[PDB]
């Protein structure tokens, strides 16, 4: 054993010991329990990054974790290949985005390979393959044949500078982002999942996720958005029906959920498109003006409350079935023409967002619901106005009195009883639009024949191939300039035809790619019906929190889906799901005529002062902390961390910095720290072996050992519980390492010279590389071959010994008949020492 600890000389001979034992390529061995850990597979964009690093450093800690409690483990890694950083790439730098991809795959999996992570690359896939895509084509037909994917006009922003479709996202003021010219609202053809058909299976199922956090599941239930409450129709008056036609001339239709509160609806509001609206501005330039400038919005949905509500009233009057009020109608930014029927109530006194809205506009706020005693202020909200459970209506007529349900009942009959309304389920949920009008995707496995229409691909002819001969230019898609693609025959018939151009969302890709790990060179389907049956579904998950809603979602649709084609025999994906933190970094700058510094090419100035170039040596100014990015180029590049330090420094101050889910902070000093921990573990073992070498480790009975070595292995066990807690329950890393310090702490401050010390000194160090193996991989392996001729893997998980656990009876007589035990037995004077204490008063 050398002296000095070298990663550079010891991690590769640990991988390669790895590999020729095969530890990690798995197969359906229905002999070990099998467990799936997966983390999210990486877009090869060129390089990993700290995110990357601490991702996969998890999915490997529990991964290695299972594997040494005796689990027959999973852990594949893969290549989200498609999507829009090759294209851009591509047209930067005039390669095609197949030839930048694969070249980054290569560089990225040496660097996951240089990590250690223990990965199955036997199951290695790339999804802008063939091979891999191949199958959504092939899901794809089957549906578009049931129906569940159907082809249907929709809106999109067109930029007509930069020739391609943008999202609300990517539009600013009216915009285009990088070209900043208007974007222009058009109407296109589109494929779609019939995701809402299956809402509410994903609502329900997930009251199933009991191993889910509670704040993923609410954001898919608020996402899903179902809601339970009431259709009413308010009739038109008679002098507003004026330019309407068929049932708009009789009524106004709204949905709401709130019907115990009609009796306090003040007035009414329509979007924009709701021929209520077209009606009343047929004569009004300021209505017009406020539809269009309605019909030009672009809101994403995360800022669509944010938005400012803004509306125009339209000198129209509807009637409510309830009490016989006389209602106007506003044209309203906020109602959306395709949730609902384009139309809503408002009662300000009881929804907060119509009451910010009849508070800018002076209109009437009517109290019809009390809870307790509480004073109602009109002017003033209080979050007791829209209390739903503890409320009791007032103002009502024949209404009073009644809670939330039997009012919702109550109300119900009146309505149904004179067609006015009835009791109606809603959901948020919008179909999921999957065309994209881009080069670098899956393509869309449809023909379009004048004479058949849309034909899907026969299964025969799948794959419908993506041509890698190409380097997008910057005039528009580039499959609809290549006819040497588009042109084709049709499937049907044999005529004349023309290909599909958009390719797939990429979503799809990463929507199954969980069950092509299970058999990834299946030729005859997703997934080979003996791989499904035998690894079921992932036990556990680790990802970013931003997949937590659409991501997520998505791969629980098509696993529901794929069940329901027979292909597996989950309702499931993700059984245990962890979500990771951010890496954040300090950020540095140095003025120009800013130009942000990346932190490795910066040294800074006993108290730190400032900060100072490395290339050069004057200063630079540092600014504020944040995620690493490209936006401050604070971005942290792990093979400089990789180069310096060796990947179990790496590993361990990833593992040892933050718990998985808090936000990670850069630190050089922690990385330092995380080194020398390593050296000390290096300095401990030898410096152990170099005065007697191995010797049998202790084990079994323990009475006989001195209260020093019995502390010890106290210390020891009870480090092995608490740490195989944190690892398998708490899944909290850091404190784990801590607690194997913490051994090491107290075996430094006690003599194991002894022959019973040696063995109890053999046993604690025996443990410790076993419990940090799953952190720390290569430098325990080492340390363990010089302890013990066993495989690592073979020896297991460490036991808890229960007996070192329990800690080491006296009488006590007052005056004659029934330091250290006078001190106890005051609490129920000579002491005869062990057996008896007497009293003497
Ligand atoms: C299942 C699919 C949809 C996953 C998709 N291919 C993906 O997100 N692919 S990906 O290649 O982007 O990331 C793969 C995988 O590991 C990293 C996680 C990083 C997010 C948090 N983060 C980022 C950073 C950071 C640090 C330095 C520079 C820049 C950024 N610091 N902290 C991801 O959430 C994901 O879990
Ligand atoms: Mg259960
Ligand atoms: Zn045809």
């Amino acid at each position: 054993m050398q002296e000095h600890y070298q990663p550079a000389a010891i991690e590769p001979a640990a991988q390669k010991k790895w590999d020729d034992a095969r530890i990690s390529n798995v197969s359906e061995d229905a002999s070990k329990p099998k467990y799936y850990c997966l983390s999210m597979f990486p877009y090869p964009s060129g390089k990993l990054h700290m995110g990357h690093v601490r991702n996969y450093t998890i999915g490997d800690v529990l991964s290695r974790f299972k594997l040494l409690n005796g689990f027959n483990v999973m852990q594949p890694m893969g290549w989200d290949a498609f999507g829009m950083p090759a294209e851009n790439a591509a047209m930067k730098n005039n390669v095609a985005p197949a030839a930048w991809t694969y070249d980054n795959i290569e560089y990225m999996k040496t660097q996951l390979k240089s990590l250690g992570f223990a990965v199955d690359w036997e199951r290695e896939v790339a999804t802008c393959k063939p091979e891999y895509y191949r199958w959504e084509q092939w899901l794809f037909t089957k549906l578009f044949e049931k129906g569940i994917v159907y082809r249907k006009n929709g809106t999109v922003n067109w930029d007509p500078v930069d020739q391609t479709v943008l999202a609300n996202e990517q539009v600013i003021d009216g915009r285009g982002w990088r070209s900043g010219a208007l974007i222009e609202k058009r109407e296109i053809p589109m494929y779609y999942f019939k995701i809402t058909d299956y809402a509410e299976e994903l609502l329900n199922d997930l009251d199933k996720l009991e191993h889910w956090p509670e704040q993923v599941k609410t954001m898919q239930r608020n996402w899903i958005g179902k809601s339970r409450g009431m259709t009413v129709r308010f009739a038109v008056s008679d002098d507003s029906k004026q330019g309407l036609e068929g049932d708009y001339a009789k009524f106004l239709q709204v949905y709401t959920t709130r019907p115990d509160t009609l009796m306090g609806a003040t007035y009414v509001a329509v979007a924009a498109e709701h021929p209520l609206a077209t009606a009343a501005a047929a004569d009004k330039p300021e209505l017009q003006a406020f539809i269009a400038e309605c019909k030009a919005g672009s809101v994403a949905e995360a800022d669509m409350a944010t938005m400012e509500k803004k509306g125009v009233p339209t000198g129209r009057y509807v009637v409510n079935p309830l009490n016989g009020d006389k209602l106007e109608v506003w044209i309203a930014n906020y109602v959306l023409w395709g949730y609902g029927d384009g139309a809503v109530m408002a009662v300000p006194a009881h929804d907060e967002r119509d009451f910010e809205f009849a508070a800018k506009y002076n209109l009437p706020k009517k109290q019809v619901i009390a809870v307790g005693d509480n004073a109602f202020d009109a002017n003033r909200w209080q979050e007791w106005y829209g209390d739903k459970e503890n409320g009791v209506l007032v103002n009502s007529g024949d209404l009073d009195g009644l809670d939330f349900q039997t009012a919702f009942d109550a109300v119900a009959a009146k309505l149904q009883s004179q067609g006015a309304g009835e009791p109606k389920t809603q959901y948020r949920l919008r179909d999921w639009g999957i065309s994209r009008q881009r080069y670098w995707g899956c393509p869309i496995p449809i023909v379009h024949c004048e004479k058949c229409g849309n034909v899907p691909v026969p299964a025969d002819q799948l794959p419908v191939v993506l041509p890698e001969n190409v380097v997008p230019d910057g005039m528009g898609s580039p499959l609809a300039k290549m006819p040497e693609f588009y042109e084709t025959s049709c499937p049907c018939c044999g005529g004349a035809a023309k290909r599909e151009t958009d390719t797939m969302d990429t979503f799809i890709e990463s929507s199954w790619y969980f069950f092509r790990y299970m058999s990834p060179k299946f030729s005859d389907g997703m997934v080979s019906a003996e791989s499904a049956k035998y690894w079921g579904a992932v036990d556990q998950y680790i990802g970013g929190i931003e997949h937590a809603i659409l991501h997520l979602l998505y791969a629980r649709f098509f696993t529901k889906l794929m069940r329901d084609e027979g292909l597996v025999n989950v309702d499931e994906p993700f059984e245990r799901l962890l979500t990771q933190g951010m890496v954040v970094c300090e950020t540095y700058y140095r003025e120009n005529d800013k130009d942000w510094i990346n932190p490795a090419d910066v040294e800074l100035t006993g108290r730190p002062v400032s900060a100072v170039l490395k290339a050069d040596g004057l200063p630079v100014v540092i600014s504020g902390t944040e995620k690493m990015s490209k936006s401050k180029n604070n971005g942290v590049d792990p093979q400089e961390l990789i180069n310096a330090y060796g990947a179990d420094t790496a590993r361990l101050f990833m593992m040892f910095a933050a718990p998985p889910e808090q936000s990670l902070e850069w630190s050089d000093s922690g990385v330092e720290g995380a080194h020398r921990f390593l050296r000390r573990l290096w300095r401990t073992v030898y410096e152990y072996l170099k005065q007697g070498g191995a010797v049998k480790a202790f084990a079994g009975n323990q009475d006989g050992l001195s209260k020093e070595l019995k502390d010890l292995r106290h210390k020891l066990h009870s480090t092995t519980a608490k740490v195989s807690d944190d690892y398998g329950r708490r899944q909290q890393f850091n404190t784990a390492i801590a607690a194997v310090m913490e051994l090491l702490n107290q075996y430094d401050k006690t003599d194991t010279g002894s022959e019973q010390g040696r063995a109890v000194a053999q046993e604690v160090l025996e443990a410790a590389v076993r419990l940090l193996w799953p952190i720390v991989p290569h430098i325990c392996e080492t340390l363990w071959s010089e302890l013990n001729g066993a495989k690592l893997w073979e020896a297991g998980w460490p036991t808890v010994d229960e007996a070192a656990l329990v800690k080491s009876e006296v009488m006590v007589q007052v005056n004659g008949k029934l330091a250290d035990l006078e001190a106890a037995a005051l609490a129920n004077i000579i002491v005869v020492p062990g057996r008896l204490v007497n009293i003497v008063v």
